[PDB]
């Protein structure tokens, strides 16, 4: 069940990405993310999403949609282990999301427990 | 060029509404908004939409779209005078604005500056 609590938590990462609210992706990040094998702090992570979005410098009414980021068909949540799901989605390129140097078209997130009660992503590739 | 705020202040409220985080809101809407010929305080406002919200008991992955809620090719931003805007957009029935009082198809926003330097949405029809 802790299949909805993936899907919750990926759900809110997606609604800071179209919203361009980046205080939403503070209960969602790791304190360290590791992106394309790399660790990362979780505010130099969000910090890097913000910058990138403020170069696309999108018309304020561009991009307001879910299907603009991801193909939500796509998507598929799997359990890995006790304190780990991997969560596959293919993933579009928008004047957004080619200024992310993390971003796919095939993406892998990694939510993780350290305490069983919160799922953190902490890792993307 | 106030036309460029206007549509960013309306941009913000769907942004608030599609990602479903109502503190978005709070930069946005004026202390009293006159909400269907009655007016509201801000807070009460806001509380009203994130209940509404609430009922709609939507899937979290469903209504990520300004699409689901408005025809932004209707969207219309009219100066009234030195210091009220008209904004009229034609706007959508979905589980979650059923759930909304005020919610019409036709729909007719005032944003207004109390101060040249702020717009709020002071009625909402």
């Amino acid at each position: 069940n802790q299949d909805k609590i993936i899907k919750f938590q990926f759900g809110k990462f997606a609604r800071a990405l179209i919203s361009r609210n980046f205080d939403l992706f503070d209960s969602v990040i790791a304190d360290k993310v590791n992106v394309m094998g790399q660790f990362e702090s979780k505010n130099d992570f969000i910090s890097t999403l913000s910058s990138a979005s403020s170069k696309a410098d999108a018309d304020e009414l561009e991009y307001l949609s879910v299907d603009d980021y991801y193909d939500l068909k796509s998507l598929k949540i799997s359990k890995s282990n006790d304190t780990s799901f991997a969560v596959n989605v293919n993933a579009k390129k928008n004047d957004v999301t080619k200024n992310f140097p993390f971003w796919k078209e095939r993406q892998t997130m990694i939510f993780t427990t350290e305490d069983d009660n919160n799922w953190f992503l902490s890792s993307i590739n």
